[PDB]
């Protein structure tokens, strides 16, 4: 096929120039973002049951959901939660691969069947079915500078003023807030209701009867009279605005004409619909804004424009209030974009640069300067094509896979060029006569390196998907890099390249001549020793041999992560109050924690964003999260600054604080994505012994766990047991005295707990409507005595003559796990111990545990036990294929052996560095390891062909050999040379990304020293043997 475009210049150009235009357009296309969507397709299923308990959520909602999430498809496993909040969620975990809208849309179908069986106040709330695989661009933080804006204020005007324009932005999928609108609230006062003999009931219904919309009809609805004049719509009472005509709201009227108001038995004001929630802001009160990208937008883009509306809206902001950003991405996506094209660039610099030091050719130079150009545009089309997008990992994968086309263009131009400089062929005939002797090769490279890089794609999970991610970007660079190679490079070297072999060589003085005569000695010197290690051969068979086992020494001393952890410009804070503590000592211990960011770590921070009421572990008053974020990389030290070193200080500082469980951390790339040492069991109760046994059996398998040394920091994720108060209503006292059991239920959970009754419209949008008694009125146990209920006669019987109430234990949130009650014991694996072996240990104490409580691991160790093993077995496939294409290439079943034995020398190297520079075995190290193996294989394929194909024509062995061996030591060394420079700034990069920049410069840094230095000698070793022996 070479020489057909050989003689055709023209129709490569016009190739070339599709390719480019394709790829350009594909770039104006195609999405940008930090990770693509990596995780099994989660389904969250959120029920809200005000003023309800955890046993009473878990048996009207959280069970009858669970009974009814049947028949879905690819259905790994079931976890729900009933916490005593009043929030029960439901997640339904689907297989990798499975359509989140298709998966989202079942879960909707099931859930409607179950609709009619939920509680009335449940269906009110409203129950959503929305992923979890929700990636917030920015938390936006609103506080009022001048202090006229309350927190609720601020929240209400958020949610009425800026969550509708934003949510309009294109890339916008979804705007949550962090604060409460206002909602009309009405506190009920037992004294006052007793006082004029009416019921919690009464203004229920009083609210429900005078404020609603009624649609009375038309005034000439057909059919009408013969002569009708005129047809109009007629309307009715209005819903009610203002606080005051809630205070009119008429109870009753008495025969005398007094009237009993809303506003007698009650406080009528606009507050919040959800008090849980305390935002704050760099110390001030303040509402936040978070807002999710929509897939298929870019991120910053999207950032761009969210923050350039909302700047529009700051126009009308009233006095005090302004908008301030807690938490970014996209300066963190912007700085791993500029690097990597950076490092692409430069790497095309620095392939002019060793192009032009060892061919010296200004034309030749140009020949690989303008063929990985196309090659890129090609890929960035397949990219499109696939439905990829600009990642991290698919502009990593970029980054490595510029070593195989810039090695495949170094080949090509450099065999051309020795073939002009050395047999004076024509430019043309020089062209032809390298394709014809490197044509194959090419293709078998091409094959090998696919089976190299394919089978990665084919592993499960979310590790299998970032794996797919760079294989697919690899291969179709590398399918590109080599029809380019066969089609537009020959015309390049045939059209543009000057036959003034000669010229070029005469005009070459300086640092070129003595570069040149520096080369000749060295390539002198490496001949003799070639020769020399093909005259000893059991000495570096045995040096083999011992770096064989070194490489499996070090590849078991290498520890084992997922991704690299990188200063994000920000991190996270949680406090975690012990259990029965109110948001008020909540808050202060936040304040303790924000006064330390703000006195110590001064330099570093720039805001905090804590929100009391919510964060790990499940809502509640005890619960607190704060957002921390740092300045830009550059201001703060990278020595004493960084976030590592930040969290490292605060962790420290927080472990001295004996009022709550304050641990800062570092939010992870990916949620899905757990610490190797970690792993998830959800220790279930098969025989329903009850809640009691189960926390029992947990108190003692977490008992046996710190026993074991195996087992390091095992703990579980849900919530201790709390004292609870037991209402005891005698119902035969109850109805001996006349009282309705009906009655005090509902005075009960409209006093004590919240009363949706109805909406309110107020400034054109409609908010809820609560009825609750005042904070005073439900405080303490002996507040229940203080409520009068209406017996049948009229009068007011008190709630201290049929209820009694006791102190007892509950959980504060209930958990269940495939339809089990279970608790999430969460440990870690030691140190020195396999993953396996502690799931296995971890077995064994469950067996150990009393009948009928079994266990089932979840997210990560539940994908490593469904993945066992896939990788050996996929690179085994791979090694068969790639031996199946040597032999096939080389014609013999030895000559193969030959280049399979080089790839142990190109991981040593790497190995040897990630693990002096202490990092760890990541993915990116994979990939990495994976291209390093691919360019040796290279290498060796190249020097074992031209061996061959001169012992073929007649060399004998040991000349042909090292006539090969000779040939090929400047495009390997060019090749190695330049990709080892161009990885270089990766290794050694300061910033943002800092941490899979460092593991794939070091490991290909590592890698292609180790191979270029190691294959150059051994490859011929291996050849001389293999075709000694002719097995």
């Amino acid at each position: 096929m070479a020489n057909f475009f050989i003689d055709r210049p023209i129709f490569a150009w016009v190739l070339a120039i599709l390719l480019c235009l394709t790829g350009t357009l594909a770039i104006f296309s195609l999405p940008v973002e930090q990770y693509p969507d990596l995780a099994p397709p989660n389904v969250r299923v959120t029920a809200n049951y005000p003023g309800a308990s955890a046993q009473t959520l878990e048996n009207t909602v959280t069970q009858v959901i669970e009974q009814n999430m049947t028949g879905l498809d690819n259905l790994m496993y079931m976890s729900s939660q009933s916490s005593g909040t009043g929030q029960a969620s439901v997640t339904l975990s689907f297989k990798a691969g499975t359509d989140p809208d298709e998966a989202v849309q079942q879960v909707q179908n099931q859930l409607q069947s179950a609709m009619r069986k939920l509680p009335q106040a449940v269906q009110n709330q409203g129950v959503t079915v929305r992923k979890t695989g929700d990636t917030n661009i920015l938390t936006i933080a609103f506080v009022s500078t001048d202090g006229s804006m309350d927190k609720q204020d601020i929240a209400d005007y958020v949610a009425s003023n800026i969550q509708d324009p934003l949510s309009r932005v294109n890339g916008v999928g979804d705007i949550d807030a962090y604060g409460s609108q206002y909602s009309m609230r009405i506190w009920l006062d037992p004294a006052k209701l007793n006082s004029f003999q009416m019921t919690a009931k009464d203004v229920t219904d009083a609210i429900e009867s005078q404020n609603a919309q009624i649609a009375v009809g038309q005034l000439g609805g057909t059919p009408s009279v013969d002569k009708q004049a005129l047809n109009a719509t007629i309307n009715a009472q209005s819903l009610l605005q203002t606080p005051e005509q809630f205070r009119d709201i008429t109870l009753r009227v008495n025969q005398d004409g007094s009237e009993v108001r809303l506003g007698d038995v009650a406080t009528v004001e606009m507050g919040a619909e959800k008090y849980d929630y305390l935002s704050r802001f760099n110390g001030k009160p303040a509402s936040g804004l978070g807002v999710k990208l929509a897939s298929g937008a870019n991120e910053m883009a999207t950032a761009e424009l969210v923050l350039n509306r909302l700047d529009e809206l700051a126009q009308y902001f009233p006095h005090g209030l302004e908008y301030k950003v807690a938490y970014e991405t996209t300066s963190f996506v912007k700085a791993s974009i500029e690097d990597v094209v950076k490092t692409l660039l430069e790497a095309i610099a620095l392939v002019f640069l060793v192009m032009y030091l060892f061919l010296q050719n200004f034309r030749a130079t140009l020949i690989p300067t303008i063929a990985v150009p196309v090659v890129l545009m090609g890929t960035f089309s397949v990219l499109y094509a696939f439905g990829y997008s600009v990642n991290t990992l698919t502009m990593f994968a970029m980054v490595l896979a510029i070593g195989l086309l810039v090695d495949d263009a170094i080949v090509v131009v450099e065999n051309v060029e020795r073939i002009m400089s050395e047999e004076g062929l024509t430019p043309r005939e020089a062209t032809r006569k390298s394709m014809g002797q490197i044509q194959g090769a090419l293709v078998g490279i091409a094959m090998v390196l696919s089976a190299v890089f394919v089978p990665m794609a084919f592993f499960g999970g979310t590790t299998g998907a970032i794996y797919r991610q760079f294989s697919i970007t690899i291969v179709a660079a590398m399918v590109l890099s080599v029809l380019v190679a066969m089609i537009l490079t020959p015309a390049l070297c045939a059209t543009l390249l000057k036959p003034l072999k000669k010229g070029e060589h005469h005009g070459q003085k300086g640092f070129f001549a003595w570069f040149n005569q520096m080369f000749n000695r060295n390539a002198e010197r490496y001949e003799k020793g070639v020769a020399k290690i093909l005259h000893r051969s059991l000495r570096w068979i045995v040096i083999y041999v011992l770096l064989l086992g070194g490489m499996v020494f070090l590849f078991l001393r290498l520890p084992t992560s997922f991704l690299p952890l990188e200063d994000r410009g920000m991190f996270t804070t949680s406090v975690q109050l012990p259990s029965g503590s109110t948001q008020q000592q909540t808050l202060k211990v936040v304040e303790q924690i924000e006064k330390y960011y703000f006195t110590h770590e001064k330099d570093n921070i720039m805001s905090v964003f804590a929100t009391v009421g919510s964060g790990p572990g499940g809502n509640g008053q005890n619960v607190a999260r704060m957002f921390i974020r740092l300045k830009d990389w550059s201001e703060r030290d990278s020595k004493t600054g960084t976030s590592f070193a930040i969290i490292e200080r605060a962790t420290k500082a927080f472990n001295q604080i004996k009022e709550a469980r304050v641990i800062a951390s570092s939010p992870p790339a990916i949620s899905g994505l757990g610490s190797s040492a970690g792993f998830d069991m959800e220790l279930q109760d098969h025989a329903g012994a009850g809640h009691d046994a189960l926390m029992a059996a947990r108190n003692q398998l977490l008992a046996l766990a710190a026993e074991n040394p195996e087992l390091t920091r095992v703990r579980h994720n849900g919530l201790d047991d709390s004292p609870q108060l037991q209402i005891d209503i005698d119902q035969r006292k109850a109805q001996a005295l006349g009282v309705a059991i009906d009655d005090i239920n509902d005075t009960l959970q409209t006093a004590w707990g919240s009363s949706y009754v109805n909406d309110f419209m107020d400034r054109g949008r409609v908010k809820k409507v609560y009825v609750q008694a005042a904070a005073p009125y439900r405080m303490l146990p002996d507040d229940i005595n203080l409520w009068y209920v209406r017996n049948k006669d009229g009068g007011m019987v008190p709630f201290s003559a049929f209820a009694t109430s006791r102190w007892e234990t509950g959980s504060p949130r209930l958990e269940r796990y495939n339809g089990y009650s279970a608790v999430e014991i969460v440990g870690e694996a030691a140190p020195g111990v396999s993953t396996g072996t502690a799931m296995d240990i971890m077995e064994s104490l469950v067996k150990q545990l009393p009948n009928g409580f079994g266990l089932e691991w979840t997210a990560m160790s539940y994908q490593e036990r469904l993945s066992g093993a896939q990788a050996p077995a996929l690179y085994a496939i791979s090694l068969l294929v790639v031996f199946l294409c040597l032999a096939a290439l080389y014609e013999s079943w030895s000559v193969p052996f030959s280049v399979m034995l080089v790839v142990p020398l190109g991981v040593i190297g790497a190995l040897l560095a990630t693990w002096m520079r202490g990092l760890e075995n990541d993915v990116y190290f994979q990939v990495g390891l994976l291209t390093v193996i691919g360019l040796s294989a290279k290498n060796a394929i190249l020097i074992v062909e031209f061996a061959n194909e001169m012992n073929q024509k007649g060399h004998d062995l040991f000349e042909a050999t090292l006539h090969a061996c000779r040939q090929r030591l400047r495009p390997i060394l060019m090749t190695s040379l330049a990709f080892i420079f161009g990885v270089l700034p990766m290794a050694t990069s300061t910033g943002a990304g800092s941490g899979g920049q460092h593991a794939v410069g070091t490991g290909v840094m590592g890698g292609m020293i180790s191979a270029t230095i190691l294959a150059i000698y051994f490859v011929p070793l291996f050849f001389v043997l293999v075709r000694r022996r002719f097995p």
